[PDB]
């Protein structure tokens, strides 16, 4: 028997991820061969990410900590280029490990938040060592790390517990969400997912608009839209992991004013699924299967996936 699903949300949410994660658990993973063509995609957001950074420090004013890196900043562009064609010299990767580890690009790094960073730019960059090495392939993991913005419709089979999965992933960006209405015939279940720690962060697509607000825009018109009635809709509070250091020093005011709790995981997070949940207009006859998740992990999304089938097979079924 088939089952439908439909992943969806705001940009950057983790969608594709969790449908990396579908061919982790269920089909032998990602090769060698494949985990290769993943290689490019990791040095070229290493570098975006180092040279993003270093854009930042410019227009927020910080100087390098020792001007040395001045010459690391220029041959940066200067060796650039191979980075992008999948190849990583060695003396890229010293310029790539300096920059990262003087104190400016790194004050730089904490404020993030006021520009637009790559989630695994940390990741990598502190791998350098590892991705750089001649012959690198990347792990399970990097490949999971990788950000590619997802434009259109993707479709992805699986098999698991005898049924036939067909999984849908679409794009997020407010360009984008005009094709949502090509995946809406016969859903099984929906799955929606959103950047818990995207609440301090703003839309890429207009600075104005706060990220966690236009998720839950989204989230009240999927939700209580009558065309999905009888579609499981399985929202899943993504990013926990960041969340759960966000949190700490981040004040979750700057999206929820009136949030009265404590700068901790518990708290924070059971009061963004509330609001999420809030949003449900017919509390009654319609239910939000709902899970914290953390994309990345294949252990966290593997057990969150099993719960998840039972519920779909208990009911379409
Ligand atoms: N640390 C961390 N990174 C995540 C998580 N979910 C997604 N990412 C990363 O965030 C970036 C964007 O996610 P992606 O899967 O492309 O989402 P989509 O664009 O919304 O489908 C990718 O580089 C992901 O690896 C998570 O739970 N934790
Ligand atoms: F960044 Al997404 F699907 F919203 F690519
Ligand atoms: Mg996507």
């Amino acid at each position: 028997r088939e089952v439908k699903l439909l992943l969806l949300g705001a940009g950057e949410s983790g969608k594709s991820t969790i449908v990396k994660q579908m061919k982790i658990i269920h089909e032998a993973g990602y090769s060698e061969e494949e985990c290769k063509q993943y290689k490019a995609v990791v040095y070229s957001n290493t570098i975006q990410s180092i040279i993003a950074i270093i854009r930042a420090m410019g227009r927020l004013k910080i100087d390098f900590g020792d001007a040395a890196r001045a010459d690391d900043a220029r041959q940066l562009f200067v060796l650039a280029g191979a980075a992008e064609e999948g190849f990583m010299t060695a003396e890229l990767a010293g310029v790539i490990k300096r920059l990262w580890k003087d104190s400016g690009v790194q004050a730089c790094f904490n404020r993030s938040r006021e520009y637009q960073l790559n989630d695994s730019a940390a990741y990598y960059l502190n791998d350098l060592d590892r991705i750089a090495q001649p012959n690198y392939i990347p792990t399970q993991q990097d490949v999971l790390r990788t950000r590619v913005k997802t434009t259109g419709i993707v479709e992805t089979h699986f098999t698991f517990k005898d049924l036939h999965f067909k999984m849908f992933d679409v794009g997020g960006q407010r360009s984008e969400r005009k094709k949502w209405i090509h995946c809406f015939e016969g859903v099984t279940a929906i799955i929606f997912c959103v950047a818990l720690s995207d609440y301090d962060l703003v839309l890429a697509e207009d600075e104005e608009m706060n990220r966690m607000h236009e998720s839950m825009k989204l989230f009240d018109s999927i939700c209580n839209n009558k065309w999905f009635t009888d579609t499981s809709i399985i929202l899943f509070l993504n990013k926990k992991d960041l969340f759960e250091e966000k949190i700490k020093k981040s004040p979750l005011t700057i999206c929820y004013p009136e949030y009265a709790g404590s700068n901790t995981y518990e708290e924070a997070a059971a009061y963004i699924q509330c609001q999420f949940e809030d949003l449900n207009k017919r509390k009654d006859t319609k239910e939000i299967y709902t899970h914290f998740t953390c994309a990345t992990d294949t252990k966290n999304v593997q057990f969150v996936f099993d719960a998840v089938t039972d519920v779909i097979i208990k009911n379409n079924l």
